[PDB]
Formats: C-alpha cells, sequence, structure tokens
C-alpha cells in the first residue's frame, strides 16, 4: 500500500534518483533493458583501453538494499508506451514478450541516442559512441583491422585506406575518443605494429571553427594545436553529408561547392543527441506536446499536459518550460517595493524558488537593468526574461542533479508537512573537463581554465575518483592506472 | 636466409615455444586464429566472474621482442591444409582469403576440441568451456535467465526449470565450473536475487563412479561430499546421450534401461577431448597415418611419415610413438647377466634414445625378470613398448613439451650436438583443482590435499608462479582483492 514509484532509465537520471529516493517512503522500481549504470565520462578511455568496464560500470542490484533494511526492485524491461490516463506503461522483454505494469509515479529517464541526420549509411557503417558495448565494438574493430593490415594478401595503399580513424564530431565526446586513439596509436600500436605505424592516420570531422565549441576559444585554439602536434587531422569547417561502405563524403562549411571524398578502415559517429522511440511515441499521445520534438517539463519537472501530474521527466529526454513570469505579472508587482529591475532582483532570491528563470545564473541583471517602468513595460520586461530561459545542458552534471532534487522532493516534501513549499530546480554548473591527448588536460570551470600542463593529469584524476559512485569504482580506478602505466594498454580482442 | 620456423597456434604449446625459442638463430612466425595465450587452468574462474580476462590472457604481440634485440611475428590466421612435400600451408583470414606460405620448419600445436559425440543438440544447445569467450558467454547466459526468472511473466514452474544449471563431464573441467558457479550461487546471487534462489540448482553429470577420476579415490570421495554440502545433485554413473532444447536425456551406467529426462536452463559441456578438422585433413595426406585418429609423432616429437623430418607437433593434437625396443633388442643386449636388472642398470643412458625406458614409464620393481634368453629378452623389450603412454593431454605437458623443442632448435640443431637430442620425457608435478566452498584439492607426488583453511593458500601459491608475466600476477594479486571485499560483479 506504499506508493509506487516507477523509474525508466538506468543512466545519470535514473540510477542517481535510484541512490537517494527513500526504500522505506516508497516502493521503487528501476525498469532498463540495460542491468548497469554507465558512467559515461570514462567510455573513451574503454575504447582505448586505458580504463576498464569495472570502472565504467555500477551493477544496478549492488543498490537495492539501503541501510535502513528496506528494499527497491529492478527488471529488465524496455518501456514501449505511456497510458497516463490509466496509470500504466508496457513494456517488452528481450524476447518481445509484452508486460504491463501499474504505477502512482512515473520517472521518465530514458536518455537520447545519437542523431544520424538520416544520412545515408551512418546507421550501416558508423560506430556509436554512446555505451560499453559501442566502445568495446570500437576497440576490437580498430585491433581488428592491425590485424589485418599486417597480412601479406595486402597492398599498402589499401593498407593506408584502411587504417584511417574517423571521427565525426568535434563536441567532447569526438575530442576525447580521437585523443584516446591518438595515445593508443603514439604508443602501445606505436611499438607492435612499426611495420605500418606509418600507414596510420587519425582525422576528426567538425562543423564548426573549434574543437570544443561550447568551452572557451583558448580552450578550443589549444586543443587544435595540441591535436597537430599529434599528426591529427583537424578536418573543422568541414560536415560530413553521405557514408558509404569504404567512403564518406565531406561539404566545406566555408565554400558550398567544395566537397571531397575521404577514404576509412573506422568511422565513429559522435555527433549530438536526437529522441528515443518512446518519447516520439508518448508525446502523440499528449494533445499539448502532440507536434513537440522534445518532451516538455515543469520548472518542479512535471511532464505538462498531464491531468494528474503523476509523470516526471529527467535528464537528456526532456527541456524545462516554467511557469511564466509574464502570465504572473501584477502579483509579482504587489510582491515588491519603485519598480525597476533592481527592484525585481532585490526579491530574486525569493522568486527564483517560483522562476527559475529569475536566477542570477539564468539572467544578467546588470547586462539588463531598466529604469522604473510602467506595469506594461515591466510586462514586456518580465517577457524577455522568460524568452531567455535555456533549459539545463544535457550533461551527465546536470542529469544528477535533477536526479537529487526530485528525489529529495519526494523524500522530503511530497507527503509532508511540506506539499507546496516545494522549490523549483536550479542547475549550479560546475565546470566541465576534457582529455586532449598526450597528458594534456583542459578544464573550463567557473573562475578557472586549465589550458594542459605536468598537473592538468592529475587535476583530471583527482576530480573523476571523486565522481564515481562506489568505492569499488575508486579502487579500479587507482589499479587500472597503474595497469595501464606500467604493463601498457592491453590487445586482447 | 635465417631458416624459417611456422608455429600453429598460440595455446599452451605454441606460446611457450615461442617465449622460448631463439630469435636470433631463426626467423620465427607465430600463425593462430586467436591473437592472445589463453591461460586454460583459470578459465573456470571467469565462468564465476571472480577473475578477470586480464590474468587469463597475454597477448602475443608483447612477447615478439626479446631482449637482445631480435623479433619474431605473428599472422591471424587459420590453417588449412599442410603440404608437407612442397613445405607450405595454406591459411585463411577472418575473411576467407586464402594466403600461402613457405616453411623450413613446422611446429603444429593447434589443440583439440571439445567432443560431442555426434550426439543430437550438443552443439546446438550446449555451452562448451574452452576459451576466453566460451566462459564469458556462459557467464553471461546465466545472467541473463536471472534477470529473465525475476520478470513477474513467469511461473514458480517455468523458473525451476530455467534455473537448473547442468555440467556435462566430472573431469576436473567439469568440476572446476561447478564449483564456481557453486560459489556464485552462494553468494552473490544469494543475496541479490533471494525471490528466486530456490529455485536455482546445479547438477554435474559423469559417466563413471567418481568426480575427478583421474586423481584420487580420497580426493573423489572428498570431492563429492563437498559437492553434497553445497546442494549440487551429483549424477555419477549416469551419461548424457540426447540434448534438446529445453531438456536433455540421461542413461544409468548401472542399469542400461533406466532413463530420465531432465530440465535445464543451461546446459555447459566439458566432456573431452576430440581433433581439429585441420588434423583430420592432414593425417589423411600422410600414406602411413591415413586411417589414424590421432597425428602421432617420433620420441623426438617428429611427425612420423614425414621424408624430410621437418614437421613437428606438441600438445594435444598429437599422441608419442616411440622408436620400439624390441626392433633394436641385439643392440641393447650389446650394450649391456642378462636381467631386468642389467636392463635398469643402464636405464639413464638408455632413457636418453626410448623414453618408455623412463622409471617413470615401466615399474621395474613390479616388473623384475631373471636371467633370459635373447627371445624372452626381446619379448620382455616388447612388453616395455606396448606398455608406453604418451603424455597426458594436459598444459603442463605441452609446456614441457614446447621448452624442450625449442630447446633442442635452440642448442642442438645447428651445432655440434646435432646427433645427441635425448628422446622427451615429461616430468609429472601434480594437480589441483578448485573443488568449491574454499576447499582445493591437490594430487602431488608424495602428497595429497584434500581442503583446508590453507587449501586455498596453497592454490595462489602454486598459480601465481605458473603465471607468464608479471602483469598476469599483479592482476592475479589484484583480482582477489577485488572479489574479497566488492564481490563477484553482474556487469553483462
Ligand atoms: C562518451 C560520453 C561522455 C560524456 N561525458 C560527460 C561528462 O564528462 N560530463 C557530463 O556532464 N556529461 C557527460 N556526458 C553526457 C551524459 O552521459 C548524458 O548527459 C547523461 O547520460 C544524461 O543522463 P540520462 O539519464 O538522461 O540518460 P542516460 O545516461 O543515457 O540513461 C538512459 C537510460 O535509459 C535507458 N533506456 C533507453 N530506452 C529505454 C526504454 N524505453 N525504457 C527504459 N529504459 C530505457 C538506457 O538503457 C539508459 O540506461 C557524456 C556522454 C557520453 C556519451
Ligand atoms: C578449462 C580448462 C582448464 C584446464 N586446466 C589445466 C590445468 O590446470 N593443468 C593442465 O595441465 N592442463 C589444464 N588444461 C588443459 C590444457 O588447456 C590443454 O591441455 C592445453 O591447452 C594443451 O595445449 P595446446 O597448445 O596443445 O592446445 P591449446 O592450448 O588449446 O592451443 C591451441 C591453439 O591452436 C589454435 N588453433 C586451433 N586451430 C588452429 C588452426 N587450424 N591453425 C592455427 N591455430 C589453430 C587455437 O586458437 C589455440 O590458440 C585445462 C583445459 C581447460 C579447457
Ligand atoms: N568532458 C565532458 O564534460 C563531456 C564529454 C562528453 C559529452 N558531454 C556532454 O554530452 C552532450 C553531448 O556531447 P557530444 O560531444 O556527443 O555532442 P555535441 O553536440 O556537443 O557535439 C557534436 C558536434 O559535432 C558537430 N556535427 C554534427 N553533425 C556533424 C557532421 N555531419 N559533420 C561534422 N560535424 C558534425 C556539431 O557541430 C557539434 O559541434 C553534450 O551536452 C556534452 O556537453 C560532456
Ligand atoms: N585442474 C587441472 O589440473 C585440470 C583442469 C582441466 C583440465 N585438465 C586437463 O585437461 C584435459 C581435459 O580435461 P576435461 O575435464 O575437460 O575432460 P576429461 O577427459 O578429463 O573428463 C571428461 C569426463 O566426462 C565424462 N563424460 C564424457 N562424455 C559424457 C557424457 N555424454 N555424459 C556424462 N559424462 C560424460 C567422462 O567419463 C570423463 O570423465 C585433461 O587431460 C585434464 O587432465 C586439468
Ligand atoms: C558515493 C559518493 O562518495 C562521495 C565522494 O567523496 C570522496 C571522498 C574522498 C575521496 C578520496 C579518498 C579518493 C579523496 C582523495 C583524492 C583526496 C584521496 C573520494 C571521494
Ligand atoms: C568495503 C571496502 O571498501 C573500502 C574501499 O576503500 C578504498 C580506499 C582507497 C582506494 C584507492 C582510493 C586509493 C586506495 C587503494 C589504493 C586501496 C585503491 C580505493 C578504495
Ligand atoms: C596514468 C598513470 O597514473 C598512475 C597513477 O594512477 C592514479 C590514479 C589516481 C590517483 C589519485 C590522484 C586519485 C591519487 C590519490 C587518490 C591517492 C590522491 C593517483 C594515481
Ligand atoms: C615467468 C617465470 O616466472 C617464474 C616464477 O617465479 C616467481 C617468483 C616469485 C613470485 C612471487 C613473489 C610473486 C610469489 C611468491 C614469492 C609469494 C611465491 C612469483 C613467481
Ligand atoms: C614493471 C614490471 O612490473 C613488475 C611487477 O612486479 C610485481 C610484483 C609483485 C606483484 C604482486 C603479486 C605482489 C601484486 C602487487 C605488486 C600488487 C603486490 C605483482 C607484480
Ligand atoms: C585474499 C586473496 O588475495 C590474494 C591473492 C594472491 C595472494 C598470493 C599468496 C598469491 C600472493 C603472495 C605471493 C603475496 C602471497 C594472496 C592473497
Ligand atoms: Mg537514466
Ligand atoms: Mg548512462
Ligand atoms: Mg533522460
Ligand atoms: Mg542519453
Ligand atoms: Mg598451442
Ligand atoms: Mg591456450
Ligand atoms: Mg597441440
Ligand atoms: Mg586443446
Amino acid at each position: 500500500r506504499k506508493e509506487k514509484i516507477i523509474i525508466l532509465g538506468s543512466g545519470w537520471g535514473g540510477f542517481n534518483f535510484l541512490l537517494n529516493i527513500d526504500f522505506k517512503k516508497y516502493d521503487v522500481t528501476l525498469i532498463s533493458p540495460r542491468n548497469y549504470f554507465t558512467f559515461t565520462p570514462l567510455l573513451p578511455c574503454l575504447c582505448s583501453g586505458t580504463l576498464s568496464v569495472n570502472v565504467c560500470t555500477e551493477s544496478i542490484r549492488n543498490f537495492l538494499r539501503k541501510k535502513n533494511g528496506y528494499c527497491g526492485n529492478y527488471l529488465q524491461l524496455e518501456c514501449t508506451d505511456v497510458f497516463y490516463e490509466d496509470k500504466y506503461i508496457n513494456c517488452i522483454d528481450i524476447e518481445n514478450n509484452k508486460v504491463k505494469l501499474f504505477y502512482d509515479y512515473l520517472i521518465i529517464a530514458v536518455g537520447a541516442k545519437t542523431n544520424t541526420f538520416n544520412i545515408n549509411g551512418v546507421d550501416k557503417y558508423a560506430y556509436f559512441v554512446k555505451d560499453i558495448d559501442d566502445a568495446l565494438k570500437i576497440r576490437k574493430k580498430f585491433l581488428d583491422i592491425l590485424e589485418k593490415c599486417t597480412l601479406p594478401n595486402i597492398s599498402n595503399e589499401e593498407k593506408k585506406k584502411m587504417l584511417h580513424v574517423a571521427v565525426v564530431g568535434g563536441g567532447p565526446t569526438g575530442v576525447e575518443v580521437t585523443a584516446e586513439f591518438a595515445d593508443f596509436i603514439n604508443k602501445e600500436v606505436k611499438i607492435n605494429y612499426k611495420d605500418i605505424f606509418n600507414f596510420i592516420s587519425i582525422s576528426i570531422i567538425e562543423g564548426g571553427n573549434n574543437l570544443l565549441p561550447t568551452f572557451t576559444q583558448n580552450i578550443s585554439d589549444f586543443t587544435k594545436e595540441n591535436f597537430h602536434n599529434l599528426n591529427i587531422n583537424v578536418l573543422t569547417n568541414y560536415y560530413v553529408i553521405d557514408v558509404d561502405k569504404h567512403s564518406f563524403h565531406i561539404q566545406s562549411s566555408l565554400n558550398k561547392n567544395e566537397k571531397k571524398k575521404l577514404s576509412y578502415g573506422l568511422l565513429i559517429w559522435a555527433s549530438g543527441l536526437a529522441q528515443t522511440t518512446l518519447i516520439q511515441k508518448f508525446l502523440k499521445t499528449i494533445p499539448v506536446q502532440a507536434n513537440n520534438a522534445i518532451l516538455k517539463v515543469d520548472e518542479k519537472l512535471r511532464v505538462i499536459g498531464i491531468p494528474s501530474n503523476n509523470i516526471y521527466a529527467i535528464g537528456d529526454c526532456k527541456k524545462i518550460q516554467p511557469k511564466l513570469l509574464h502570465e504572473h505579472t501584477n502579483e509579482i508587482i504587489k510582491i515588491l517595493t519603485k519598480l525597476t529591475s533592481e527592484a525585481l532582483k532585490l526579491k530574486q532570491s525569493e522568486l527564483t524558488k517560483t522562476f527559475p528563470q529569475l536566477s542570477i545564473s539564468k539572467w544578467d541583471y546588470e547586462k539588463n537593468k531598466k529604469g522604473e517602468m510602467t506595469p506594461q513595460q515591466f510586462h514586456d520586461y518580465l517577457f524577455e526574461i522568460d524568452k531567455n530561459y535555456k533549459s539545463p545542458t544535457p550533461t551527465a552534471q546536470n542529469a544528477k542533479q535533477e536526479a537529487y532534487y526530485l528525489s529529495n522532493v519526494f523524500n522530503n516534501f511530497i507527503h509532508t508537512n511540506q506539499k507546496f513549499n516545494i522549490p523549483s530546480f536550479i542547475e549550479k554548473w560546475k565546470g566541465s573537463l576534457a582529455y586532449i591527448g598526450n597528458h594534456q588536460v583542459v578544464a573550463d570551470l567557473p573562475y578557472y581554465e586549465l589550458k594542459g600542463g605536468r598537473f592538468s593529469s592529475t587535476f583530471w584524476k583527482v576530480v573523476y575518483i571523486q565522481l564515481l559512485l562506489s568505492w569499488k569504482s575508486r579502487f579500479h580506478f587507482f589499479i587500472d592506472f597503474i595497469k595501464t602505466k606500467w604493463y601498457g594498454r592491453p590487445f586482447i580482442k
């Protein structure tokens, strides 16, 4: 008779919600086709053999018994439909048997998938890099190619075509995967495959001018410089537009007329995100959202358009559409002293609990001061703040923070003295890191920039050994680096 | 213009030959469809998640440069034919492209495969345990089943049938794989799957009366006792005769007409050896060996029936057929009045020619004979010949053969010792087995281990020395810490 919370997904959102939700207060079931949590930041290290599967993983069933003594459940299913009207979901097991399950609360955390842009042959020929098996598939293919090119039944020009590694995407994923392959190629591969080492080349391809565009221009320039010193072909300002079995095509971003055909052996696709079929389906089911491209939620992470307000979504599968300021103008006016921008800002602490977009991290009050306004003008101003609101970026950092917010809201606000005092979710940006090869780490932190150096790696390791969610994983983190330092990357495939 | 040695296979034989063969003296190429060496004794620990792949493995290319500066080569191919007349072999890559290669010496070390005994459904439905991939497939299937049986769309009756693990074979492989699963089931699985744990059962099936037949009766009895304490169904004196998708059939060894149909979820097949298709093919190519079931070699490991004497075989793919004593009677008489004790007295030196004369191959005291006539001596010699047993198909023997033969190439073949090449004689060092719940058994010369608090410690001290790199020793040590402090993983 405890209320049932179903969690869909075992990713950063779902798993972290699981870790914090009170199993005494609720009856909790996580549902996911994947029986482990994947620690995605270390996924590129898996591509090169620097770290093991154990450090990139947490098994869900190890976290189903909290110290209180009460338990949670886990089912290995893939949710295929949500029926918000009747409070249930349809799933399928791995043998396509339907399973029907009821909930009182649904926490959707199914994440996003890799975007092919409908380009011909991305699904067919390219390797994605979004989970454990993806990374392992990529490692093996690479090692497979190395062995195939050591055979005598092969010409030097066949070798040059096949030993070309193309990475599409100059975001952090693409950049880190390239970096890691570069280290592998310049170390272990160089030693054990000398006769063919010089036919090997890596290219990274990016539509815009900069690698790591969302970081900072100095970090971008440094990343490109460092890539040059590693003899990585940096093909920025190029868009991949077609993919065939042995070659792909690129179009210059600077001249629409300039195309190139490139040979390749291994093609890694690390472009942006796209929605799961479950989300596409679910959207059609909600009158208000029937033609949305992504699932929209409250400022409280409630899925808009559900009469019951019993479905939440966290992580990559959702954008936040908060309660509009300009729909509550008069009410906000009463709350104030004047009627200036800094009248508003003076009450920004209190009003931020209701409107996230009022946050000093969401609205620049100084780049936008406004002298005394008439009510209508104030309403226009409020409207600008509304339009300026940016939904949290699709990162593990945000998914984790959303997961702790929401679970704590279930633990401490719903079904307690505070049912109505629930604050709206606001991220704190903690910074971003990236490995860019050859011991060089970059970090774009709130008050710092790292641009390489002897102690860059050290900073990276102190950061991530603390972001790991178990002592088991910390053990492996430590051991795996010793092993890689003393003995090297492995060639088992 | 260095002579070319081609090694076929990257197992205990091939890899250890590679480790010791002098790359300065020869131009060596190992050919194997598998680019790593598999440390098979720890393979059952891989089934249960106790140890990792890193401790069961060595990557061939890490060993292609010895410290003197000379190199070896490796090619990822599967040999499909040997043409002994013309000294070349045909291979195929993984995309079925033919490759043709010339050698001066061929070292065949392709091992053996699992024997299905042609039984319907073994290949189709059963899991084998001969390599890394096998162990991981086995591990996954089990975890798959546990998850499937936690679903609601499943009856307790379906659960009981699906969560039955049957292991066919009471040899050390079968026994060790059963033990490891028992440990996993009784620890990590019991904690994380309380609801369905009592639907789980393990059976081991063995045709003879004993588990670990080739050990000791005390060790066999102790292994069976320990198995019952763990609630493993020990179905000795049963053999499997048929296999279907959800059930298999067994026949009593004690009553020809008692049969049983058993349901199962996971069927593991560890029944003993059979020959590779390469060896079957190659045999038909050798006139004197054309109807053999197994490849026979000299007492010097040279494949018999080859005019050039440039093809060797080591490991599980071969049996030794030594030079016959009774074909050399008169000569032996001349070396030596004319008793078994006379013969034994010269046994150390004659053993360099005939391995069957070894005190480890022939019981001189249980077979003493007084003065013989030449004819009688000839008959005696003949008994020694027929008593000879080829090395048992073990890693221990494949390794010892590989060190012997590589040492012959290094220090005999192109030196002034060409003619004093001694015949190969194993030295048995003992055998160990993990039998679950921390109990190790060992059947050593002069000792028997039957369990104990310090049983496991002995096992760990032995195998950390048997590992062939410091890398692997690191992982050996670390993997046991990991398993102790944090437990076995459920990743699949
Ligand atoms: C290589 C890589 C490196 C990254 N590094 C960083 C980083 O350093 N910092 C950072 O902030 N972010 C990083 N990210 C981004 C981060 O992984 C995502 O933002 C994060 O995964 C969002 O979490 P999520 O729970 O929404 O989705 P996921 O973590 O992808 O989880 C989705 C889960 O839903 C499951 N699922 C899918 N379909 C269904 C279905 N219909 N039913 C039930 N379950 C389903 C999946 O199995 C999965 O378990 C990285 C991403 C990648 C790919
Ligand atoms: C689970 C298990 C545990 C064991 N434990 C022990 C133990 O504790 N002690 C002990 O003494 N023995 C043990 N053994 C036995 C030991 O593994 C074998 O006796 C040993 O492998 C024999 O070595 P080999 O080189 O002849 O064959 P393998 O080690 O099997 O090597 C054969 C190699 O040949 C390759 N190959 C196959 N076909 C071809 C082809 N056509 N062309 C080229 N290469 C080919 C294979 O890929 C493989 O690399 C165990 C065996 C198993 C399965
Ligand atoms: N180290 C970190 O902190 C880290 C690491 C990985 C991911 N993340 C987060 O995960 C999310 C996704 O990251 P991501 O790297 O996979 O995607 P991304 O959107 O950040 O980068 C994709 C890049 O590929 C380009 N692109 C798209 N289609 C292309 C084409 N056809 N040809 C060439 N270039 C093309 C885009 O211009 C874009 O710059 C991001 O929000 C990111 O911040 C963070
Ligand atoms: N711990 C160790 O030292 C160790 C471990 C594994 C293997 N080995 C060596 O590797 C070789 C192979 O060992 P193995 O265990 O794989 O095979 P095995 O030959 O030693 O034993 C197989 C057993 O299964 C039985 N069997 C065969 N077909 C059957 C059927 N249809 N139904 C029921 N029982 C059936 C046989 O009676 C036999 O005892 C051996 O030489 C062994 O010594 C040693
Ligand atoms: Mg999730
Ligand atoms: Mg994840
Ligand atoms: Mg999500
Ligand atoms: Mg996602
Ligand atoms: Mg071999
Ligand atoms: Mg082997
Ligand atoms: Mg062999
Ligand atoms: Mg074999």
